[PDB]
């Protein structure tokens, strides 16, 4: 397991923080409008992407944006993540993350994700529609994700 500082290194490369809600809303609509088979697989992305993006906003001192992002998307996460989310919501400032062992519980790389190539194809295409979609960067650099036939 990585140390705290290694975990926090994951939240360095921020995107345009004013667009995070747009990116996540875009993904949500894309996933919800997919065929059942693709939607079932891709729905796995929701929680880890939400946690990473929120912490990215907080870590880069976009406190307003983080609060707003959390308020908009925490509600539709799986019911069994809502206890983890209450704890996540107490982390509102960069100060709260630094030197904090609880960050181990939210490390993006602990969420194992497996999807079909078909689903990946389609996801990749959606995420390349908008220029420098930050979710595409998180998928490339931080998600523990494998694709299969
Ligand atoms: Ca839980």
């Amino acid at each position: 397991q990585p140390d705290v500082s290694a975990v926090l290194s994951a939240y360095n490369q921020q995107g345009d923080p004013t667009m995070y809600e747009e990116y996540y809303s875009g993904l949500k609509h894309f996933i919800e409008c997919s065929l059942d088979c693709h939607r079932a697989e891709l729905s796995q992305l929701f929680y880890p992407l939400f946690v990473h993006m929120y912490l990215e906003l907080v870590y880069n001192q976009h406190e307003n944006e983080a609060k707003s992002f959390f308020e908009k998307f925490h509600g539709d996460q799986e019911c069994y993540y809502q206890d983890d989310l209450r704890v996540l919501s107490s982390l509102t400032k960069k100060e709260h993350m630094k030197g904090n062992e609880t960050m181990l519980d939210f490390r993006t790389s602990k969420f194992v994700l497996r999807i079909s190539r078909d689903s990946y194809q389609l996801l990749k295409r959606h995420l390349q529609e908008k220029q420098n979609n930050q979710i595409w960067n998180i998928v490339q650099e931080h998600l523990y994700i494998d694709i299969f036939d």
